[PDB]
């Protein structure tokens, strides 16, 4: 501060940020190359948001495209946060009390908390002043941070794809604000004698983001257009017949019952929702159409398919035999055996797993679909609860005609529910390749800790204890990951888990089914499952003291 | 007002998920304050309404928990395990035993909801209401 | 009332749990005691005789009977209806 | 005939509970 | 006001030429300028003055076998100012 101005030794040290200028140069070169190859149009601008001369936590890159609507300028911005590992932000301190002693907890600050209302206000004012329009309206298009520990010198493809996607998002938000024809399933008939088919898939390698961020995905549900006519030409050649893709994985939760209902309940978590690669448009009415595919995974209990053991290898991280540790027998059920097969795998699932699953979503305010995750988070609960629900109902009505009131009543029925759970987002480098941090779940922790139930119970309470403070839960979760996974964990963000309403999913599915949407797709005896429906409730009908005392009332 | 209550256990006839035993609460005495010298029928129902309030925090199960230091062995709750899956009795008065698994025992062997009963007496102090209820 | 070693107590202290504690493992005797209370087939006089014998067997020789009482069960819906009616009638009671 | 238990006590059971008086950070939204 | 923050480390400190330096305890001095309506949330202006790297070592006094057998000696390795101060 004033010490440097008080002594004034010749020469300058530090006092600069070097992960912004290089990124700006790279982005300018990429934009020039893309414009040269007739890939984009010279109608957008790239600007730098320096932290030094704006006094903000993190520098950012903003991509602004402006149009004119009825004489009123409109500017759309897609900020890109640029976290740096060379500087440390001050931590947040919290105090908790235990008996007669008080202590201080040093938390950590994520990217999400940096992007506050004041940050966006300063960014909008800076953009308005730079572009020469002081009173122009500014609309957000969805932030997307660039993860640290990424070398920009050899990552040109990811940056190029991110820039094109950002331009597409700006165009999408501008078109939505201007007002265009909504996307409806009535226009999907094609009037050419084709049908829509849904294909399920079981995967073992994680999916990848546009910047190489791994995403856990065990079950993948896709929707395609099947146009197989009689003498179909183009053998072995396919014309982009694919529309949607949803990545899902199942997790087990244990209900608190002391020891006929199964002890464990299976909950399915939706991680990523996206459209086809060929489709360059993203509109709100496609999101619900893509999300409707999640419910179709229960057609043949396909959510249990990843649980069955694979033949030849055993990673011992997702083993299902650990479920027997707390069963009636203390030991674990031994898979990988000649006798073990699907014959009693179904018996085990019937006797220890509830038949019906639970649907959950990992909403993220900083992901690719931030503009919908934020809306759903607002609809879950807060000051803006009625407006978000009304907007969602209006969008669902716009997708597929109307008359959604016959199946759902948003006035007296919650849409989304918040479970009060915060999930860290990170990646750990396995021996073979980089993986996702969310691979560690209840089953993984149970496998890691063979017989010590108390440690596992402590881990389980470290996730959803309502009494314990959230900072302590985050500390315990960060310690357990280090204990089990390894030393290569690198956190990147935060996410929140929410539970959909049970009736909402069924109502949405029935509404889409009734709206003219038709989707087609795809042993030892155990007993009579239909004899129990017919049972006599009544009993055969055949003809076949009380001493009292004085009462003043009567 | 003042209402005196005590709980008793009844066993449903089921051969061997529902708990085997059901807790029934018996109301013995209902009375007003000592200072109040008036007794009217409409005060009796107002006083009796306090009986239902004992289930606000499962307060009817509080006397069941073991006391520290003494054991009369007349109201011991460990005898409930005699007919359980294990023949022997659960041993209280131990260092490991506490409220941590007392709740587990009550969940696994006692129905969550109680039953309300009254011991009407035609010759007691409140005879004029006991006779009417009889 | 039966006179305990310290002070006089109440005869109703003997309940199902007390009988179960007194008879450690013999289930048949306890079941006989339980049937001596609410068997509908058996005559009431025999039930009173068995109950008077069991009290002498367990409690002591100081039992002194004074009267009779009858047990009744309130309707489940009646209590809830009464509570809701009083609550809606402007009565507010607060506690832990 | 031997007694087995009370088959009528389970019909009367209280369903309710005694009635006594006794964050959400947000961000910018383009929709509103 | 001036505040001193203690720190426990496990990775060695580095010299200006990459030479590692052992440092288990780090003591720093900062300027705390938190006023009422402080602006610049999440932004800090170089509030740090000094830094001292220390680590402890045990020495045994020569007594044959109430005083403890071992005595702890703290060794100061590096003393330096803040990066901003030139």
């Amino acid at each position: 501060g004033g010490i440097n101005s008080q002594f004034t030794r010749s020469g300058n040290v530090q006092g600069g940020d070097a992960r912004a200028s290089e990124a700006l140069t790279v982005f300018t070169r990429l934009k020039e190359q893309a414009v040269a190859q007739q890939d984009l149009a010279d109608d957008f601008s790239i600007l730098r948001f320096d932290r030094d001369q704006h006094q903000v936590g993190w520098s950012s890159l903003v991509i602004a495209k402006q149009i004119s609507l009825n004489g009123q300028p409109v500017i759309a911005v897609r900020p890109l946060i640029l976290p740096n590992n060379s500087i440390e932000l001050p931590k947040r301190k919290t105090n908790i009390v235990n008996g007669m002693q008080t202590d201080v907890i040093e938390s950590d600050i994520d990217v999400g908390t940096v992007f506050s209302a004041q940050y966006f206000n300063r960014l909008s004012t800076y953009v308005q002043n730079t572009l020469g329009k002081p009173g122009a309206k500014v609309v957000l298009a969805g932030p997307f941070p660039i993860p640290a520990d990424l070398v920009l010198k050899d990552s040109e493809l990811q940056l190029r794809n991110l820039l094109i996607k950002s331009v597409n998002a700006c165009d999408d938000i501008l078109a939505l604000h201007s007002g265009e024809r909504p996307f409806t399933i009535a226009g999907l008939k094609g009037q050419q004698g084709e049908t829509l088919a849904a294909k399920v898939d079981i995967r073992t390698q994680p999916l990848h983001d546009t910047v190489g961020n791994p995403i856990r995905a065990d079950i993948v549900v896709t929707t395609q257009r099947v146009r197989r006519n009689g003498q179909q030409e183009n053998e072995f050649y396919e014309t982009d017949v694919k529309l949607n893709q949803v990545a899902m994985f199942t997790n087990l939760e244990r209900t608190p019952q002391a020891q006929t209902p199964a002890p464990w309940v299976a909950s399915v978590v939706i991680t990523d929702v996206r459209n086809a690669d060929g489709i360059q448009a993203n509109t709100p009415e496609m999101y619900w159409f893509a999300l409707s595919n999640a419910f179709r995974s229960t057609h043949g209990h396909a959510w249990a398919r990843p649980f069955l053991p694979m033949t030849g290898v055993a990673k011992d991280m997702k083993d299902i035999g650990a479920l027997g540790w707390m069963s009636a027998l203390r030991n674990r059920i031994d898979t990988k055996a000649a006798n073990f097969d699907d014959a009693q795998f179904g018996q085990l699932m019937l006797s220890q797993v509830q038949p019906n699953p639970v649907f959950q979503i990992d909403l993220n305010r900083m992901g690719e679909t931030a503009q919908m995750d934020s809306l759903q988070l607002d609809a879950a609960g807060g000051p803006n609860a009625q407006k978000a629900a009304a907007t969602i109902i209006r969008q669902i009505n716009n997708l597929g005609g109307g008359g959604f009131e016959r199946f759902f009543d948003h006035t007296t029925q919650p849409i989304l529910e918040r479970t009060g759970q915060v999930i860290d987002l990170g990646n750990w480098f396995d021996g073979d390749e980089k993986r996702d941090r969310r691979d560690l779940d209840n089953l993984a922790a149970l496998n890691a800790a063979e017989g010590n139930e108390n440690e596992f119970w402590g881990f389980y309470g470290a996730q959803l204890n309502p009494n314990l403070h959230p900072d302590l839960r985050n500390r315990q979760s960060r310690n357990y990951d280090r204990q089990y996974l390894g030393s290569t964990v690198t956190y990147t963000g935060k996410a929140e888990r929410c539970t959909y309403n049970a009736k909402f999913i069924e109502a949405l599915d029935r509404y889409l089914a009734e709206a003219g949407l038709q989707i087609t797709m795809d042993q030892r005896f155990m007993g009579n499952s239909v004899i129990g429906n017919n049972m006599v409730s009544g009993q055969a009908q055949v003809h076949s003291q009380y001493q009292t005392g004085p009462s003043s009332f009567y």
